[PDB]
């Protein structure tokens, strides 16, 4: 009946083992556990709770929980122990209060530490901004609040999938210039990649191209027709048409090729390459079927005279029934051709164009690393998937809640309560925040149309996002190891641990619906990515609650919901286990990687996982090895040690000869000029093969 | 011969009269000024120089603690205390400057720009050598940008060695990438490498000899035409069918150059300053070229066709070639012409004047830096490849305000402050060679400054043998002109020797220097970044409103003669050629103001053949801005704080197009409004040849 008032403000329960828990850490510190002790404490935990229901009736504030537990225990001739329940109070105190903007970093690039200054002071200002609560639980860890380097300390926004229609149809001002429509697609593909440098500049997220040959067809027209008028003012009256078609083509090429390298060489304020993706597979005609014959063609050939393979832009490629699935259908060689880039280079992605529809709720490429959006009809009822955007993300954490349990299933639902009504909170304040943005602040993404409208000065930001048309993400990871502590380690063959995590994230997924249907803003539950968070949270997990079991001494979280890496099954069951997981509720983002072996010599095999999981799940990514030694010239896989990599057959690491790249985020990346965190390392090091074949290609 | 050592490091000799001012001003606060009590003030002063002879070597804490003792026997209280609140107070103030400084329309990369700024500044101010901050802070001198420098180990500008480049081949990102096989793919090459430049130094950047180095690329393009048409058209028109083509793709390539430089956004979030060099074509090829570049920028950008304020455009005028009516090259000065008529850039240089002020020809880095003739060790003369390292400047007008017209005194408190500027400059080269190679690669180890180096060697190698720069800065020399020989002194003969014996003695101190260090020290006259502001606050702070110095609230710029009367141009040009060639050599450029001089160019033909002979570098400043509500050009009335029509009165940049030119580069002051210490200037600037500034009313 009684409720407690917390230094935070949150009307927290009350109970008492915690308190008992929290005496025998402090009698720990540095007393054995002395079972006399032990047992006597819960003669004075009582005591205190007894204290605190006779002398206070209704709300209680954490002073005179502290002041009473500290004035009972002394009594208890035991000042070995309140000394010590000071002096961790005063050090945690110390210890959080220093985190102020005087933060002492007295080999790497130059702008890179310039913006690692300005995100550590904009980290301090924003954490002095946050909401007590929120913040709080930030800091120890309860949920990992996201961005902090640039949100909420500036008004951003994380990741907005771009509307190139819109731009490359009406035009546009980019710095000192505005634009007018493209005349060709050499300066169509050139705008579009400067209008990606700007808004990755205003921004701290992904840039997606979605359907980037539907909307570059009609100005490869333009450019055919240009080729078509010069050759007939020109070239013989026999063989004009010809010319155009096969000038066109090189036109295509060339203009990929651009594209190709000028987001490649592209630093924003960040020294961090910004995150992007092209998505295409619904051409019908033959400019349509050109372009995407081209940009696989470069994405194939490589990068540099050393024929180095590219890492941006992230490359999808969807796939639909009756245009590109089967051989009888009139686009099987594009398909040949995209199978064969993904059994040279780790790319594409595939996208089941009727799964994802019937799943998300309409068919719109990954805007960024994952996050699908939601269908979403406008006020003229046609829909429209260009121009979303995404509000911000924040992970909550799964496995804390679980292992805080201690194997009971009551508890969990409960604290998993209330870490939600935690996440609610820091939610409404980082879209209310978002909202205070006005328009000609960043007039890149609103005075001129990037989100698909353009709004006066004058006017707010609200019109952009309101009625459901921005998402706020709300994430979650670690399911396997919850479903681990709470059912031992090999709980996959059983059915009733499979239906806790289905239970689970369907109350997860009613809770974000309650909340959509009450703030009018869409939430989704969304699996977030580990880029580098996973090595900070485990590392706080194991600084807490020690070394358990198969749980943290890893040292790194199993991202979202995937099958433990460990373990070395055949794709086809990891499909058929994982269709349900995104398909239960759970659609706010999705990625299944199913490992290979070198299949260069044989990508018949990739082609049967990705026919067969067409209906199965959406999404699907590939990891074959492709890592090459350029000084003893071999191909295939590289043996990881402890703090980075090395070819079998030498051990040359300097990343000016080797070329190394894993999927450490839902982007791949170079673990060689970048190196990650531990955790990140640690894990790709416990990858398992999951298709039994060759890996060596040349020593 | 009795020394002191200064509060921070500084050996100046002791003097009685400083000490009779301090005690005169920190009687001036409260105490009013009378006969009386300035003699008594007078008589105390007496009675503590004489304190201070009744070794030689004594510390100031000791002055300061004599002075409050004899104060206090003089038995007043106020002076004195509020003498020693006054040193608690600029004290309390010294220090003051610290990360905490609380910053809690202004475009979202920009804050943490901004941020980073003040906490490099901070950082930096609290590291470089005491003496040297002291004299900065207290406005004696200007460092150079402090946000940038100390903190990293930065570089002003440099001539990118873009023929090494180009030819050898070089790194960006993650592709090690060859030579081009085309004019777009080279002209794509230069823009991606001076982005990627402007990522790691602070100052300007620029190429010279543009068309010189991509004549061969454009007969690469004209070679591959030729080939692709030697069967895909008729025998006879073959070679002309080429010749079109390529000049076609020649502006293409141009004209995405242009763009290309319009985008950019390095972490400051300012266009990085840009300059681009020709005029020194022969064949075909190079004529093509500069006709392209030419007409790309009379065509402007964007469909309203407003001018571009970036990059700048140096044309260069060889007699022979292209200054007489009969010379091969007269149309391009005529396109020349027309383009500066319209928009403010080109500027020039003549090929003998700047060749024998500087030893060899080489267009200027940065806004106005200069070099000098070099050779290596091979005797191979090389210009491209070579950097700067940052400026300092002066105050002459503070040191004219201190002599109080008595010239003795101002060579020894210039030799002074000349000594101090000397110590800057050394710290500051010193910790420009602890970087190290690896720290920008672009940079340093692949040929943007000429020699490639390894990772296991350091830079100090690519800068001595007077190899680099380091400029010293000066301005003012008509403010210490005005203080001393009167308001109109430009008839006089005295004063113009005495302000040339100032740059006489600024030269042979910076020969003595280089001939020192090994390292090319120069004269050098500061672009008005941001120092008119700064320097005539502090000024009109300290010594107050004086006629004709500080009045005006703008501080003349250089050598440069007076901005409030009009001489004609002839006529200044003629003053002012004395200044440069009298050692004046590390940086200069002359501004000449006509009126609109469309329909007529004639006139600025006249002036440039006139300055031919005369000096090197000469700008013109014809008014260029235009409104789009009314549809007017012309010039615009200038205001308290900015611009707008004469004829209706809009002012937003989203309407209006007003530009002029400061620091050299033009910049648009509506986008983003200069501090009001140049707008004081510009407003003050003079019309130097009468005629209509109007070209067109609207309604
Ligand atoms: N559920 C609970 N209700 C009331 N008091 C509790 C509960 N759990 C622990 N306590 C008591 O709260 C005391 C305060 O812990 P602490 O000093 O961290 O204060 P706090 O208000 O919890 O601050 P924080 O949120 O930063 O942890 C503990 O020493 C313990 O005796
Ligand atoms: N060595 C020790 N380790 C853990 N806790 C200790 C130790 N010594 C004393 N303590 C006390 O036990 C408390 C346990 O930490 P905490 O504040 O998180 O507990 P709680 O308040 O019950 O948790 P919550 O804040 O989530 O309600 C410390 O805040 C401190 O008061
Ligand atoms: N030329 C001089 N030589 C010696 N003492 C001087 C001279 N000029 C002024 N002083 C005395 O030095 C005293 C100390 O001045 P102040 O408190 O500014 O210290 P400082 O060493 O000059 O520091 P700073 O260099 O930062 O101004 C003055 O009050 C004045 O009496
Ligand atoms: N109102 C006042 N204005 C100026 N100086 C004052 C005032 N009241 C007291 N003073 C004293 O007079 C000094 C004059 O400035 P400062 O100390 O820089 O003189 P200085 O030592 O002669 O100059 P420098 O440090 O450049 O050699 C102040 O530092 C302070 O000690
Ligand atoms: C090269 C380039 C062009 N543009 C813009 C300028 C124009 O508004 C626009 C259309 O450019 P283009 O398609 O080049 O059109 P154009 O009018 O020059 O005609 P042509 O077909 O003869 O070339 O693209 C950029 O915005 N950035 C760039 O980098
Ligand atoms: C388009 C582009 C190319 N490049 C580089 C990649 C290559 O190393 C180099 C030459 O480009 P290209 O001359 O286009 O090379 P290519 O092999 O495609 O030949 P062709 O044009 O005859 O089809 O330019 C950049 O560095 N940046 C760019 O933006
Ligand atoms: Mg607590
Ligand atoms: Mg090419
Ligand atoms: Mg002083
Ligand atoms: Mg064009
Ligand atoms: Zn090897």
């Amino acid at each position: 009946d009684i409720k407690v008032i917390k230094r935070d403000g949150r009307m927290v329960t009350f109970d008492s083992s915690k308190i008992y828990e929290a005496i025998l850490k402090a009698s720990e510190t540095i007393t054995p556990i002395t079972p006399l002790i032990e047992t006597k404490l819960e003669g004075i935990a009582n005591r205190v709770v007894a204290e605190i229901n006779d002398r206070f009736s209704h709300n209680i504030k954490i002073y005179e929980i502290q002041s009473i537990v500290e004035h009972e225990l002394l009594e208890a001739n035991e000042y070995a122990i309140a000394q010590e329940y000071i002096n961790y109070r005063t050090k945690r105190d110390f210890e959080r209060s220093q985190a102020t903007d005087i933060n002492f970093t007295i080999s790497d690039l130059y702008n890179t530490q310039r913006d690692l200054t300005a995100g550590i002071v904009g980290k301090s200002v924003g954490l002095k901004m946050l909401p007590p609560h929120v913040a709080n639980a930030h800091q120890k860890g309860d949920i990992h609040f996201h961005d902090l380097d640039y949100s909420p300390y500036t008004p951003m926004t994380n990741c907005c999938l771009i509307d190139f229609k819109g731009m490359l149809a009406n035009g546009f001002k980019i710095g000192n210039a505005e634009v007018e429509s493209p005349k060709s697609i050499q300066t169509a593909t050139a705008q579009i990649s400067q209008i990606i440098a700007n808004v990755a500049s205003s921004q701290y997220g992904g840039c997606t191209a979605d359907r980037i040959d539907e909307f570059l067809a009609p100005y490869a027209e333009l450019n055919y027709k240009k080729h078509l008028a010069d050759a007939k003012e020109w070239v013989t009256e026999e063989k004009q048409e010809d010319y155009a078609r096969a000038k066109t083509r090189k036109d295509i090429y060339d203009a990929m090729q651009s594209l190709e390298y000028e987001i490649n060489t592209l630093f924003t304020s960040n020294g961090q390459t910004p995150f992007t993706s092209l998505g295409f597979g619904l051409g019908t005609n033959w400019f349509e079927r050109e372009i995407q014959k081209a940009i696989l063609q470069v994405r194939i050939l490589g990068l540099g005279s050393e024929h180095r393979t590219a890492i941006f832009p992230k490359l999808i490629f969807t796939l639909k029934r009756g245009l590109n699935l089967e051989p009888n259908s009139p686009n099987y060689d594009i398909k040949q051709l995209a199978l064969e880039c993904a059994t040279k280079r780790m790319y594409p992605d595939v996208l089941s164009y009727d799964k994802i529809i019937e799943l998300t709720g309409s068919f719109k490429a990954p805007m960024g690393c994952r996050s699908f959006l939601q269908g979403w009809k406008d006020e003229n009822g046609v829909e429209v998937n260009s121009g979303r955007m995404n509000l911000g993300v924040v992970t909550l954490n799964l496995p804390r809640i679980a292992l805080e349990s201690k194997g009971d299933q009551d508890k969990f639902w409960e604290i998993f309560e209330e870490r939600m009504g935690i996440a609610k909170d820091a939610l409404v304040y980082r879209v209310e925040r978002v909202k205070e943005a006005t328009p000609a602040n960043a007039p890149i993404l609103y005075q001129y149309g990037a989100f698909g409208q353009r709004l006066r000065k004058c006017d707010s930001v609200d019109q952009l996002f309101k009625h459901r048309r921005a998402t706020v993400s709300l994430g979650y990871i670690g399911l396997y190891e919850v479903a681990s502590v709470f059912y031992g380690s090999d709980w996959e063959t059983n059915l009733e641990a499979k239906t806790f995590t289905l239970n689970i994230v369907k109350a997860m997924k009613n809770a974000c619906e309650s909340w959509s249907d009450e703030y009018d803003y869409h939430f989704s539950v969304y699996s977030t990515p580990s880029e580098s968070l996973t090595d900070r949270f485990c590392r706080l997990d194991t600084e807490k609650f020690g070394v358990v079991t198969d749980i943290t001494d890893k040292e790194y979280y199993t991202n979202s919901f995937h099958y433990d890496v460990r373990k070395n099954p055949t794709p086809f069951e990891k499909l058929e286990f994982e269709k349900d997981y995104p398909e239960a509720g759970a659609t706010g983002g999705f990625i299944h990687y199913c490992e290979y072996p070198v299949l260069q010599q044989n990508p018949k095999a990739l082609e049967a996982v990705w026919d067969f999981a067409y209906d199965r799940v959406g999404y699907l990514g590939t990891n074959t090895p492709i890592d090459k030694c350029y000084k003893c010239d071999f191909e295939g896989d590289f043996t990881p040690t402890e703090r980075g990599f090395m070819c079998p057959n030498c051990g040359n690491t300097d990343p000016k000869t080797v070329d190394v790249v894993k999927r450490t985020c839902g982007y791949l990346g170079n673990p060689q000029a970048r190196p990650m965190v531990k955790g990140r390392h640690k894990e790709i090091s416990a990858r398992v093969k999951h298709m039994n074949g060759s890996t060596i290609k040349y020593g």
